[PDB]
């Protein structure tokens, strides 16, 4: 994004605040290169000269604007990308009702009863629950006035700079690179589920390589099904983005947001517009307030949704740009946000297309550290995905998510106070793939004091997931 202005008001919306995550008896043990991220500039562990505004800001470093003949092709692939999405899908994509954007539905998650409200709530010293009834489903007198504003499009907004309290890699916690959430206002995202809930429950219900989009997937379950399909191609890209979701151009966003969003598609009119909303957005920050135009501002809503279908009008995008008879049968892939994993049986020089990346604003880089940048030949067993590797697991020949032992180690090594035990049982599922002595290992410094689930009885509740008939199939026989 490009911040176009900066200036101070008397209102201080407070970002500063105290890590809620402590280390557990794992820590101690496996002592991993992770901690909890810098919620303030007086942490010690900061290196010198680190400002956490200037730090959280830094990645917006302009708003790429297409030329005529890119945004054509732009809006051509983002049409051709939203024609397969409502083929496979369909066109009931009308609005939710109030109670159904706060309820949820089937695939889409009911709003938070007691996350941040957004402004000026936050201000005012309002929770949610003041400005919503999270159990009947309805709206209080302040929220129905701001839903009469979207109704007309003139309601206005500023992001909440929110710090995420979470564990990061020491080098990016002492360099002061906390990531953010942006919390727009509760009625904004009330709003937005409105306008578009129905067309995000009906992506998670979709998910997979037709759509291009894994968000709404369950790994332990889908993994055999994104393994094998990936499994058929003869070539496999791990593709990395640097800030995926800052460098989105607000040409790339607006195209995007007209050819998907579009009312021939049963979405309302104001579908568009309240995502448009999201192009340029002001930023309070203590007594600063940032105006960025350009780039998705990091929620927690339909952010992911979003971030996933501009990955998908990118590759093909970038593909036509480079080659000529490029279609959606040329190639196939899967994303979550920025996350991505891209096959085809063409001989793609992905290395070719980082150019055409740039200019989306965007910089793809090889997962591997860089063997000369992109090459061909990889398989899905090479790659990883929601930082899970795809292995075949030798008892079932079923594919697993697998996730590195130093990221469950550094999972396992942090904590809400109080929140342990749901967390273990938690992480159990994600260490199951891991085999029976790296799982023993991992919950051997929580043994005794937290109560962990045995490995047989993961693996088998993980069988019958994936495969229900071959849960079944190993009892026939005595
Ligand atoms: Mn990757």
């Amino acid at each position: 994004g490009l911040i176009v202005d900066t200036r101070d008001v008397e209102e201080r919306v407070h970002v500063m605040r105290e890590t809620k995550l402590a280390p557990t008896v794992a820590h101690g043990v496996f002592n991993p290169e992770f901690g909890p991220a810098a919620l303030s500039n007086k942490d010690p562990r900061l290196n010198e000269g680190v400002v956490l505004d200037e730090v959280i800001f830094s990645k917006h470093k302009g708003d790429t604007k297409m030329s005529a003949e890119d945004k054509a092709l732009f809006r051509r692939c983002a049409a051709d990308y939203a024609s397969r999405l409502h083929s496979v899908l369909g066109t009931a994509n009308a609005p939710l009702s109030i109670y159904e954007a706060i309820k949820g539905v089937d695939g889409l998650d009911a709003m938070e009863p007691d996350t941040a409200p957004g402004l000026p709530w936050a201000l005012q010293g309002k929770r949610r629950g003041a400005l919503i009834d999270f159990e009947n489903g309805t709206v209080g007198p302040e929220v129905e006035a701001a839903l009469k504003l979207m109704e007309k499009r003139e309601y206005k907004f500023a992001c909440q700079t929110f710090l995420k309290d979470e564990i990061r890699p020491m080098e990016k916690v002492r360099a002061g690179k906390t990531r953010i959430v942006d919390v727009l206002p509760v009625e904004h995202i009330l709003y937005t589920r409105m306008m578009i809930g129905r067309f995000c429950a009906q992506m998670h219900s979709n998910n997979g390589p037709q759509i291009g989009s894994a968000v709404g997937c369950n790994p332990d379950v889908d993994w055999q099904r994104f393994g094998t399909h990936f499994a058929q191609y003869r070539n496999v890209w791990d593709v990395d983005y640097s800030a995926f979701d800052a460098n989105h151009c607000s040409d790339a966003m607006n195209i995007m947001f007209e050819e998907v969003f579009r009312t021939e598609f049963g979405f309302h009119p104001n579908a568009e517009w309240i995502l448009k909303t999201l192009v340029n957005t002001e930023h309070a920050y203590e007594n600063k307030r940032i105006t960025v135009e350009g780039g998705m501002p990091s929620g927690c809503s339909a952010t992911s949704i979003i971030n996933t279908i501009l990955n998908n009008i990118y590759v093909l995008y970038a593909l036509r740009r480079h080659y000529e008879g490029v279609e959606l049968d040329t190639y196939t892939m899967i994303s979550y946000g920025d996350d991505i994993v891209v096959a085809s049986d063409y001989d793609l020089d992905f290395e070719a297309l980082k150019p055409h990346f740039k200019s989306l604003g965007q910089t793809i880089t090889p997962a591997d550290k860089s063997d000369k940048g992109f090459v061909l030949g990889h398989s899905i067993t090479d790659v990883t995905f929601l930082k899970r590797h795809f292995h075949m697991d030798y008892g079932t020949g079923f594919y697993k998510p697998v996730m590195a032992s130093k990221t469950l180690e550094a999972i396992l090594s942090f904590a809400r106070r109080g929140t342990i035990q749901e967390k273990l049982i938690s992480v159990a599922g994600l260490a199951v793939h891991s085999g029976p002595d790296e799982y023993r290992r991992l919950f051997e410094p929580f043994q005794g004091l937290f109560e962990i689930p045995s490995y047989r009885s993961l693996y088998l509740r993980w069988v019958n997931a994936v495969c229900g008939d071959a849960a079944a199939l190993e009892h026939h026989h005595h």
